[PDB]
C-alpha cells in the first residue's frame, strides 16, 4: 500500500503531482466534495441525477468548475456553489445551470433568480438561453433591483437584466399564483423596474440594453381570473430602461392592463416580430386594455401581430398608446380591436412635465381590422402639455362589426 | 519507488498508459509546459493568473488545448501557444483568450489583433464576443490585409476580417493616440479596406460578409483634439466590402469626416439600428462631417438616429450622402444636422466612372429637425456622370433655427 508521492511518471512526476492536476468528474452539483486542493478542477455531469438515461439529453445543467478555496462558504446555487466556480467565457447560460428542471410543470421561479440575481449582482454582460418549457407560480425574490420600497406589491416571475439576452425558444407557462385579486391586484411579470426608495414611483435609475426575444411563447393563460380587477398596474414588462428590445415573440392570454409599458424618463425602446394574442379575458373584471404603452422618448413598434379573437377585447382595446416624443407604430397588424392607435397628451408625474411639447409622433403602413376608432387623441383637461405634431398616413383601414350582445353573454364578459 | 508503467487498473491498463490520456489543468498560458506528449491535452483555467479570487469571474480566456508537438515554436498567443493547439468547434472567441484584459483601461490592441490577425491568416468564419470594457490606444499591426502600401498612414484600432461577426456587447474606448494631427491626419478605427499595391487606393480585392453589431458602444471622446485638422481619410469605418452589416451600436464623441464610408465597387452594405453621437468636437479644426458616406451600390441605410447636440454639428453636418446606386436612406431620425440626405453624383476615380448614370436613390419615411437643407443635390461642374433618378417621398421635415453666434463661442467652436 504505496504513497502515489512514491509512484513516478515517464515524465519525473509523482502520480501524486500528476492527481492534483488531473481535470475530474462528479455526477451532480449535490456531489461537489467538501475537502478538494485549492485550485482542484471538477466536470459536474449534470445539475442534478438524470431523471432518464433512456432519453437524448440525459445530463442537464453540467458544469466546469474551479475550487476557489476563499469562497467555499458561498453558495448561490449557479456561479459559485460551496467555493466551486463556474466556468462560462463567453456567459452564455441555460436554466439548467441554476437547478432549474424546465419540465414545463415544476415552479422554476427561484432557481431561475438565482442565475438572473447573480449576473444583476456581478454586473455580467452575456446571454440566457430558454430551450426547454418553464413554470413560473410564485414571487422571484424581492433583492437587489426587486426590492419594492414603494409597496406596490407587483406579482413578478422574472428578473430582468441590463447587458443580459433572455433568448426564449420555449414555452414559459405562467401559473395561478399571476391571477389578479382585489387584495393584490398589481403584476409585472418579467420586470425591468428597479425603485430605489419609496419616493422612486418612476424609475430614476434606469437598466440598460434589456434584450427579450427569441421563437418561444409566453403563455399567460393559467393566470386568467374571475377575481382578476381593473389595474392599471397589469404588465408582462414593465420598464425604466434605456435601450430596450422585445422581440419574435409570442404573447398570448391572461389580464394585462398593457402587455408592455415604459417609464417617465425611458428612451431607445424597440418592440417589433411579436405577437399579442387575447391579452385580458372575456371573463375577468377588467376593462380597459392597450397592447403598448409608449412612455419617453425614440420608442418603434413595428412588424407586430395584434390580436383579439376573444370578445371583451373586441369590445374594448387600443393596440398602441403614444405617450411621448419619437414614437412611430408602423407595418403592424391589428385584427379585432377597437382602437388602432392613441396619441396620449397626459401632463401627469408618470409621463409628461409641465408646458413639455410631444414631437415626431408617427403611425403608417399599418393594417387595421378595428370596429372603433383608427386614430384616438386624449388630453387631460385644461393642463399644460402639448402635442407639436403627429403624423398618421399610408395606413390600410377596414371598420367592421363588433361582436353581438349574444356573442358577449355566451362568452361570459364580465367587466 | 516504483514505475507508473508497474500500476495496472481494474481494466488492465498501466497508470503511464492512463496519465497519457488524462485530460490535466495547468493555470494559465505561461504555465503550458515545454515537454509533454505529442497529442497530450490542458485545460488552461485563464489566459493570466487571476486579478482577485473573491469576484464572480476570477479566471478568464481559459482554453482547452492539445499538443501539436511539429508546432512547438509556433506561437501566436491564440491559436497556438508553442504548439498548444486552441479547441472551439463553433469558432466563438473572445478578447481574453487572446490575452487581452478587457478592463477598460489597459491598450487592448496588440493583444486584440492577434485573434484577429489569426482569423484573417486562417481564413476562419466564426464570431468575436466581446462583453467586457476595452481600450484601445496604440497602431494595430500593419501586417496581412492592414499592409499600407500605399502610405496613407491612417491609424488603426482593429482589423475588421471577412466571415467574422464581431459582437460588440461592452464599451469601446478610444485613446489619444487616434487623435488627428497636421502630421498624421488620417485615421480608419476599424478597418475593413485592404490595399494589395502601391495602385490600389480603393480596394479591388473586397472584404465579404463583414458584420459589426451589439448592444455596446464605441466611445471616441478621448480622440478628441484641439489638434485634428480637416481630412476627408477620417473614418470609425472604411470598408471596401461585399456585404456588410453594421447595427445596433452606439457611436460617440471624436473628430471623423464620416463615420462609414464604403468604396467604389463595394455592394451589399445594410447600416441600422445605430445611435451617431456628436461625431465632429467643437474645438478641432474640422468643419465637414457626413455620418454616412455611401459608395457602390445596394446600400441601405435605416432606422438609425444621428445626432448633433454639440454646436459645430449643427452648423454645418450631413446625416447621409449618397453616391451611387441602389441606396435608400429610409426610416431614420436626424437631431439638429443643418444637412438631411446628399445626392452626390461625383465623375472622380473614388467612386463614379466616366458616363455612368446612377439610379434608384430614395429616401423616405425620416424625421428631420434640421436647420439648412432636407435635400442637396452635388456634382462637379462640366463632367460626364448624370443621376436618372431620385425619390424623396414621405419624410416629415421641421426647419428649426441652428445655434446662435454667442452658442458657438460660449462652446469655443473652431475650424
Ligand atoms: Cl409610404
Amino acid at each position: 500500500t504505496r504513497s502515489a508521492d512514491k509512484v513516478i511518471d515517464e515524465s519525473g512526476a509523482t502520480q501524486q503531482e500528476l492527481n492534483n492536476h488531473s481535470v475530474q468528474h462528479v455526477e451532480t452539483v449535490a456531489d461537489l466534495p467538501t475537502n478538494a486542493k485549492d485550485g482542484a478542477v471538477l466536470y459536474v455531469k449534470g445539475y442534478y441525477k438524470p431523471t432518464n438515461l433512456a432519453l437524448a439529453k440525459p445530463y442537464k445543467g453540467g458544469s466546469t468548475r474551479v475550487y476557489v478555496a476563499q469562497r467555499k462558504d458561498e453558495d448561490d446555487g449557479f456561479l459559485c456553489i460551496r467555493g466551486w466556480v463556474l466556468q462560462s467565457e463567453t456567459s452564455i447560460y441555460t436554466p439548467h445551470m441554476s437547478g432549474c428542471l424546465c419540465d414545463g410543470t415544476t415552479d422554476d421561479t427561484l432557481n431561475f433568480d438565482k442565475l438572473m440575481y447573480a449576473l444583476e449582482k456581478n454586473n455580467i454582460a452575456g446571454k440566457v438561453i430558454i430551450n426547454d418549457d418553464m413554470f413560473f407560480n410564485s414571487q422571484c425574490p424581492r433583492i437587489g433591483k426587486l426590492i419594492d420600497p414603494v409597496q406596490f406589491n407587483e406579482k413578478n416571475a422574472i428578473r430582468l437584466v441590463s447587458n443580459v439576452d433572455l433568448e426564449i425558444n420555449a414555452t414559459l407557462n405562467f401559473g395561478p399564483f399571476f391571477a389578479g385579486s382585489s387584495t393584490q391586484p398589481r403584476c409585472n411579470i418579467l420586470s425591468a423596474m428597479y425603485r430605489e426608495d419609496v419616493n422612486d414611483w418612476y424609475g430614476k435609475n434606469r437598466h440598460e440594453n434589456i434584450k427579450v426575444y427569441g421563437t418561444g411563447t409566453l403563455d399567460f393563460t393559467q393566470t386568467e381570473s374571475p377575481n382578476a380587477v381593473q389595474d392599471g398596474y397589469r404588465w408582462i414588462i414593465k420598464a425604466s430602461v434605456k435601450g430596450m428590445e422585445v422581440y419574435g415573440l409570442t404573447f398570448k392570454g391572461g389580464d394585462f392592463a398593457n402587455a408592455i409599458q415604459t417609464s417617465k424618463t425611458s428612451e431607445h425602446i424597440r418592440i417589433y416580430g411579436n405577437t399579442f394574442s387575447n391579452l385580458m379575458s372575456d371573463k375577468s373584471l377588467l376593462h380597459d386594455h392597450s397592447t403598448i404603452y409608449c412612455i419617453g422618448k425614440d420608442i418603434k413598434v413595428h412588424d407586430n401581430v395584434f390580436e383579439f379573437t376573444n370578445v371583451k377585447g373586441r369590445l374594448n382595446a387600443c393596440a398602441c398608446e403614444l405617450h411621448g416624443s419619437e414614437q412611430w407604430f408602423y407595418k403592424n397588424v391589428v385584427r379585432g380591436y377597437p382602437n388602432l392607435v392613441f396619441s396620449a397628451i397626459l401632463r401627469t408625474d408618470q409621463s409628461l412635465d409641465e408646458n413639455e411639447v410631444v414631437y415626431d409622433q408617427k403611425a403608417f403602413d399599418n393594417t387595421a381590422f378595428i370596429s372603433r376608432s383608427a386614430l384616438g387623441y386624449w388630453s387631460l383637461a385644461n393642463k399644460s402639455a402639448k402635442l407639436r405634431d403627429l403624423e398618421f398616413y399610408d395606413n390600410t383601414v377596414t371598420f367592421i362589426e363588433a361582436p353581438t350582445l349574444a356573442q358577449y353573454t355566451s362568452a361570459g364578459v364580465r367587466g
